[PDB]
């Protein structure tokens, strides 16, 4: 499977914050003839490598933003809550898989035709599953079930992957990658890789795993959302970015330049910058040295959020030097 | 050295959050010769006076809120970010310097004069340094680099002092004078005295610290913004005041009890009030009994906060008395 | 004695319109030993260089942008007028020196803190000099007295300097250094050097000047807002420019090519252009052949405003060629 490939099958795997089940599965399946792994009370999934002391903890979230259903109205429609960040705007007129406990339903969120002026606010909207009744629609799903967005997966110009999920998928893809190209080797103390859960609704995964978990460092592995005044000259295509600074913290300096150095030592291109929102890193800023390293993402939290195949390809060659160097 | 003249020592030297060396190194010259001390990971420095149980910390912080150069635009302008609470109104036209690796350089926000309405964000302004490429701007400064306002100090009427960086470089100054004063002093168990990191961003350097130290009574020694409708009676010249409650927290009533016991029995005036916003003092209110002891201060996160000399003095001989009797 | 120094010592000297003493006197002792100088019932200083017809007049002022205190309030603030045109946005949060017949004291107009979105107008401001009452406060200062901003001082890249007061304190020392430059030689007719009072306040000086000379050229040796679409492709470093039109007037235009012919003949780099404002020979529009020589300026009527010292250097040697050749 070429890396278009794993991105595909697990951005396709259906798992917002609280509902990661079908993905720590998955990492399961493929990393068990591998190495041993173990599974939290909250659901993190955690492997570890080497023994001796806590050198390095890598955390890449499972969980994808998504739609909580709340309720059944009487004309047998789904109302939600938004999980995690999602704009509204992305909300209209879109299909919608609902994930249940005995299968996966289509649904659709409508729009109003032209035939029959403004942003229509989540509260206003409901999911359309084909049920004629309450009673007819609680048959198919219940309180508490999820939906995500049907997911189309693109290819831009032979470079470029675009679709839904890829935060933080690319980050769990790689991380398996890292794993597998690493149990083979001798490694200096442990080597911690950490698929959380609940990232998206304040890294309650992340924060539940610093009990527990003690690291000289800690890193994330997570989107770099691109490109703005904000982001100054990182761009697609030019390397794995440092995540220096965002809304959740001012990570180490000490060790951003550890990481450029090791970059350097090993000819991987490598990009630093300032972005928005927060990492599991910073639940461990507490304790640890922190750091963000990311591939920067086009159109972030959308269902074309865009990646550069090449960034990534360098992101877990940094990952496995800075498992042996660092 | 007077007063007057520690306090402008310490205000000049620049350091944002997350950049506090300069301020440490010149800590640790200051208390070096009367003392041990040790810097975290996060970068505090602390400093233990007596032995046995941990009975009193004393938190003051070394950040000043500043702007983070983000990038360097085509003309050779840099970009930045705020760190820390700012009104953009304090942005516009004035003098900064740009703090880089090689030294610091002069530099300069615009303003557009009549000749060529409301406040311009953040985001819409830059730095000017005198570059006139973007190639000769990353020779002088680079991302990441940091900038903070050139700082007037004035001394109004002979009692109070005006320059950014009071908050909390007054804190920092009151808690050396302690450290010196102390030192030579039966008193235990432990006394701590901690100037932390990180504060300005989310009171990171004490969160760090909370891990480390588990004292009976934490103290921070900070700012209280003054005056207001919601600051009650509180007036510069009228003494230390003790910040009950603030946006952070509500404080430990028996310790503002405690101490304000103790400040009557040393003939020590002294005030207390609500305030807004939030401190280091509150890292702790998961595990000791909190309190935040200030000087008021006037028009704070600005070039001209104001303090009164003689409350910095009280304050100094409140937190002395507090070591001793506590 | 370098040329950042003297725009140093001149920028640095307190006095608003129809309160330029100070100036004044600095002036006098730099060319006493060198020219005779008379001093009007208005204030201008006025150098005569040779004999006969009065060739050429050269006008720069002494007066700055400042504010006039008007009245003390109860609890002891100052309350002011502008003199001279200036952005409300750059009074807010400011030092200030309060210039009094006893001496200079510090000031501040406040800034209020978040913890406690508009431009706030001139009128709703006041100075804070730490006096507690309005007796107190009117032993310290008395309506009429005046107040300009604390002024840093910065070079940008080694090549542009930044202060309050360049305008037109940049003219001043230009005619100083020309004054030098041209005692010692013979000219035809005289030349005239005029430094004036109450520029800022419609040219009330030059309009005195203008009684008592009619010189057949006259020069304001002032300001050039830059840069902005108006101003075409004037650009600081480019050379001095000629302000061909401003707000006040549109100048001479065969004196224009004269200048320009005179410039080029001695390799003198130069610039013309159109800008906003007025200048002093504006004046002499009734009377006399009339320009406006300049250094372009960035940000005019701040703490920032910015010129380009090779302009200066040209500027200099451009005047001297007019006294010969003109
Ligand atoms: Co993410
Ligand atoms: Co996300
Ligand atoms: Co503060
Ligand atoms: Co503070
Ligand atoms: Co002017
Ligand atoms: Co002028």
């Amino acid at each position: 499977m070429s890396m278009i490939e794993k991105l595909k099958k697990f951005t396709q795997i259906p798992g917002i914050s609280g509902y990661e089940e079908r993905i720590r599965e998955e990492i399961i399946r493929e990393i068990k003839d591998f190495a041993d792994y173990k599974v939290d009370a909250i659901g993190n999934l955690i492997v570890e490598l080497g023994e001796g002391e806590e050198r390095i903890l890598f955390m890449a979230h499972m969980d994808e933003i998504g739609l909580l259903i709340t309720g059944i109205t009487d004309e047998g429609k789904l109302r939600f809550r938004k999980v995690g960040g999602i704009d509204d705007r992305l909300l209209y007129g879109r299909h919608v898989n609902v994930v249940t406990e005995k299968g996966i339903l289509d649904g659709v969120i409508g729009a109003t035709p032209p035939h029959l002026k403004s942003v229509i606010p989540w509260y206003d909207l409901v999911i359309d599953i084909g049920a004629e009744s309450k009673e007819e629609a609680l048959e198919l799903v219940k309180p508490l079930d999820f939906a995500v967005f049907k997911k189309h997966f693109s290819v831009l110009n032979g470079k470029y992957v675009s679709t839904r999920g890829l935060d933080d998928r690319f980050g769990v893809v790689a991380l398996i990658e890292a794993i597998k190209d690493l149990v083979d080797h001798e490694l200096e103390g442990k080597v911690i890789f950490a698929f959380t859960v609940q990232e998206e609704v304040g890294l309650k995964g992340a924060k539940f795993l610093a009990n527990h978990y003690y690291p000289q460092y800690a890193f994330a592995i997570d989107s770099f959302a691109c490109c703005s005044p904000l982001t100054g000259d990182v761009k697609l295509g030019k390397g794995p970015v440092i995540r220096a600074v965002d809304n959740s913290a001012i990570y180490s300096r000490d060790l951003a330049r550890k990481v450029w150095s090791i970059a350097e030592k090993n000819g991987i291109e490598i990009q630093i910058g300032v972005t928005g929102g927060g990492t599991d890193a910073s639940a461990f800023q507490d304790r640890s040295k922190t750091l963000a390293l990311s591939v920067p993402i086009k159109y972030l939290h959308s269902e074309v959020e865009t990646l550069h195949l090449n960034d990534l390809e360098k992101l877990v060659k940094l990952i496995e030097a800075l498992a042996f160097e660092l």
